[PDB]
RNA sequence: AAAAAAAAAAAACUAGAUACUAACACAUUUAAUUUUUUUUUGUU
């Protein structure tokens, strides 16, 4: 609802196409921070809603090291960037499980401690 | 024929009739800043 507020102003002025859009600030970014998730949505189900706008190559769900349950945020890289422009913009503020999730562009830095979780995820997304 | 040493209207209630006052106020108002509220939970 922070970002959703921008695009309405932006569009209203007829900004139209990325050169003048704030989405142009990125261009080298693909991963999207996916916030305010419900707790029971897992990687496969976050890999349901987000293929509407593109083809995901990677995904990471943030979850506590001990109990292994959702922190409530994920990082999902689309194959073709412009999906990011599309997902952030179009799907932000949308309800799943009662709570309206947040998306925004992100620069994502991998962490050693999950290293195996990368191949374990990749191998499934490497199937396609 | 005379001198008459100067004061009367109401009030209340309820409705109705009509003037009027106060340079009263009348389209601007939005670039620092508080309605910005949630069971904390956004990662070298």
């Amino acid at each position: 609802n922070k970002i959703q507020q921008i695009n309405d102003k932006e569009l209203q002025s007829g900004i139209l196409s990325p050169h003048q859009s704030w989405h142009n600030e990125y261009k080298d970014n693909a991963y999207i921070y996916i916030g305010n998730l419900n707790r029971e949505l897992t990687e496969g189900d976050i890999l349901t809603v987000f293929s509407e706008y593109g083809v995901p190559v990677d995904v990471i769900l943030s979850r506590d090291e001990n109990t292994g349950e959702s922190q409530g945020f994920a990082y999902l890289k689309y194959e073709d960037q412009r999906s990011t422009i599309l997902a952030v913009d179009n799907l932000n503020g949308f309800k799943i499980g009662g709570r309206a999730l947040k998306i925004d562009h992100t620069f994502y830095r991998p962490k050693r401690s999950l290293q195996k979780y990368y191949e374990a995820v990749k191998e499934e997304l490497d199937r396609d």
